[PDB]
DNA sequence: AAAAA
DNA sequence: AAAAA
DNA sequence: AAAAA
DNA sequence: AAAAA
């Protein structure tokens, strides 16, 4: 049995598996992997999988394969390889991808209902912010999934440009990251959740940068607004990266306590080395100005240590901004 | 085939498509758009759409048309025009409105399950806070959808008044905005979410104003309470508008940092111009009073700069109120 | 046709409609209300309602009636009266109660899927924290629904006591209020949501008081712990009531601003009347100590106004605790 | 009728009921408990339960029993005992476990849709973070369920180690606790929710400790990083335990107020005893330094009470960190 | 909100 | 985003 | 997590 | 909470 090659592969030039020279026909699989461990140019229909309560597919190297239909029955893909595979036009229910590798494969126009991706590798994968639906899905490695995807730009036709494709893919990734995080609120390990928070913050700021770059490329008012937007996105990248690196992205109060103690110790050492204060109260002055409740007792304009005191207060204010949300997260769920 | 014209069009005077002189009969469509690009006075039944996995409806100008039934099969409306169209008494599942224009069309008594409205224009549309159900719907342009709707008041009968209709539509829009935001928590781009936050805050405050105006119009205790409620809603409009304009409605920490820096710079310039302070520590005094930790070192009642110092402290307090929730939002998801 | 009277009515002495002398048989309704506007001792089965897409039941006075089955078809109850009615053993889907009155009626062992109660009156109704399921339900008047319910205690058998029944009903109401609030996050008007917040806070604290009273009634260590728990619940009742009355239960920043301004004005008037300070800077001292950033400039132990200054600072601290969550709610959704 | 013993019992050595010497065959139950109150080595299929709207199973002592299938019909287990029972390969819908005891029983590969566990005892139970699905489940005793589970280690084969099994079970419990909390947001009593918050915080920190211990056991850079991670997890355990014990894990503002008042009173008593300050303003100095707004009026480096004042300020700062989230929780839902 | 496949 | 079982 | 109606 | 289509 054979079936027509899909327009997603042969016409949609934005797709990772796009091949204008793809064969007109694909073999229709009977889902028998005993004879061939690597299927090629094959269509895997949900109506043709064997009658089983759980189908375990193990160590199969898929290349240039298509999936189609409503996969209601449970499937376990164990250490499978997908290369230029199209999962589009399919609805998987409770499908488990365990240790699988995805290369140049597309998840656009796909529904993954209550599925799981665990210990998977992604490179040059593709998804859609609205047409890659992941209801109750568990992506155990959110950062690798999100940033293992990238827009394919070698088949961009004339009249369209590479840069807009990439910079709109940034927003696409931001949107799907929002969806993935909302999934992970119910589900997954703490580490998976916090990796997802990291990924979604980074993707949101990258999308802001990309949209500002678009507005710049595309009248002087628009150029000024795009430049200001780009600077603003750059600045928010920097601050958010510093804060999340310093507090584990809202996970660990202990790390924030430790950076606070390190900063206080450094300021106290500077007090002791430069202004001849004994350590046992240079530490006290440092923690007194750091937490800002004892600032006015030591700050006097025109004094030698005034700039140092003001810097210590600013460090304390930044540390407050870092530390308060960690406590809020650990105490409010 | 023909069907009776619906009471929603011929009797419900609150509906946008209400026409007491509407024809008694509507033509029943066979959903063939090859011959006629604009259908008129036509009923589109979900039971009569052609057998297709996805029906693409492109460049069709609907006017005075009704939809009815359970549209389970996927429909894509591409650049269609709906004028005085009734979507009521229908349940659409995974319907995509792409680039469509809605004029004087009603979404009351409608269910939109997992639907999408993208790049759409709305004007004089109508919806219901409880009978326009949008489960998992994605409205890509929340502000335009919400504020493109307005109560129809030309057919209000005697004994009812225009003002109450409009001012209860304000609360209606607030309720549906709440629903739309709850949808967008799972879904959509960051920009769509933040536009929805803007729209729902504005709609909530407009509904408060409208209900206060009703309580005024409808005994001296009630008038006093309505007037106080109206002033309170006005005041909350003003503060919420200022704060959300100043922080991107809880989106961008960088903008709040920039307004803080601008305010500090202005106060420091005033210090330098008026009280002869060098810039390199007029800036320091300004940031010292702005963040409030160095207020008492410079504030003295009866001094020339005392009012300026007090204003700088008040500006800093407002800036704290502006900036803290932005950090909370960017660090807590 | 006739059916056996249910054990919920004749045996379950905790139910509001409990009647040990109830007739052995109930008439089985054919759902024809044209002849009789008030049905009595009648069983309304979901399998026997007439074939209709939406059944409108208007101005029907139900008394001692039972409902049973899966009411999949839409029902609209318009201005109906339910007296000692059992909705138990039923699953209603998209049922609308509009302007209905419930007296001594039970919602235990009932599922209300996507239902709506609007403009309804409740008195002596009954529900269960776990067996009254309200998935996606909209209760437009949460406070009246929750506090219109109360445990029936006249049929408590020997060996059980009235007090435990009532004080465990307090926890029951708290649990169902939690469920109702979680519903209203997606849905309903702002006013309904904030009334639900009020109701659920009050119910949680009443349940704490009731459980402490139980632990007291039911060894000296247990009595001490119950007494301490009761005092703690009393104290949290008081503070939560004051804060929510002062800020609209987290709704309106303007009201909190206004109580802040009133308190500052009162303290400033006291300054001006007692310590001879001109108003134009008694106001400034009051706002300087209220926001706590200028406290140490005016506070000196042993001074005449020291107690007043300390009170002004305490008022400011309480006002901070009142006002910060209102800003958080209005800026973070 | 008889059926083959499942590989979960005879092969999966990580399961609590694992018995390599289990009989090859299990009796297939007809679900008649009138004759035998304790079934042994019996398979309970969902297809073979008697035709009933609600099946009440009361006072049945199950031992070495298996459940299998889609239990769509409602089941009430009342005071039943499960010993080495496998609920795996089953999907229960609206199953109520009331007063049941679970010993060495497994919930892996199980779906519990809208189920309820009330007044149950758990010891040596087993579950999976991803394969124990609890959609809309209500676990009335979250702490006992979560910490009544533990990895079975006596059947660990050669080449695998006990320690890794236990320390990965810690993360497993953390993940399922996250799921249980997300369930309890919609549902259950306040006490159940707050017990779940306690359990999930403790489990998250235990999992952090366990993963750090793994990274230590499994090059000097990795050892240093594991040791630092272990110290960080220890520290966060300590702080989170202190804060949640001091504020009821975000439940009760009154308890936080009371610890604040106790600390202030202790510091004031120390002032009065050591530095001869009258009580009526030793209390005022204590509350003035505790809330930090009056710190600089009393703090002077080199004074006798300077260390005490600094300690009082630190106590106040910790109390702020304790108390603010309680107010946030009680005012923001 | 009403209306009512 | 597009596409379209 | 594994396992696999 | 109990109860039990």
């Amino acid at each position: 049995p054979s079936a027509a090659s899909r327009g997603r592969r042969t016409k949609n030039w934005w797709e990772p598996m796009f091949d204008a020279n793809a064969p007109a026909s694909f073999s229709v699989s009977d889902w028998n992997f005993s004879n061939n461990r690597g299927p090629r140019c094959t269509l895997f229909l949900a109506e043709k999988m064997p009658d089983a309560t759980t189908l375990v597919v193990k160590d199969i190297d898929f290349q240039d394969c298509d999936f189609q239909g409503t996969f209601e029955r449970k499937i376990v893909f164990k250490d499978c390889k997908f290369t230029r595979c199209d999962f589009g036009l399919s609805t998987f229910s409770r499908t488990k991808f365990s240790g699988c590798s995805f290369y140049a494969s597309s998840f656009t126009q796909c529904t993954l209902e209550n599925c799981e991706f665990r210990n998977c590798k992604y490179e040059k994968i593709f998804y859609s912010g609205n047409e890659t639906q992941i209801p109750r899905t568990l992506i155990a490695e959110p950062y690798q999934f999100l940033f293992g995807a990238c827009a394919t730009v070698d088949s961009v036709p004339q009249g369209k440009s590479r840069f807009e494709q990439r910079a709109r893919f940034e927003e696409t990734r931001s949107t799907i990251a929002r969806a993935l995080l909302a999934n992970l609120h119910s589900e997954g390990s703490e580490d998976t959740y916090y990796a997802a928070v990291k990924a979604s913050t980074l993707s949101e700021n990258r999308a802001r940068i990309a949209r500002a770059l678009i507005k710049i490329n595309s009248r002087a008012v628009s150029f000024l607004t795009g430049f200001a937007s780009a600077i603003s996105a750059v600045v928010g990248m920097l601050i958010l990266l510093v804060m999340g690196s310093l507090n584990g992205w809202g996970s660990s109060i202990s790390r924030a306590m430790l950076v606070g103690v390190v900063a206080i110790s450094c300021v106290a050492y500077r007090y002791h080395y430069r202004f001849n204060l004994p350590p046992e109260d240079a530490m006290v002055k440092a923690t007194e100005i750091f937490f800002l409740f004892g600032y006015t007792n030591y700050a006097k304009m025109g004094q030698e240590d005034f700039h140092l005191v003001f810097s210590n207060a600013l460090l304390g204010l930044f540390w407050y901004a870092i530390a308060i949300p960690t406590i809020s997260n650990r105490l409010t769920r």
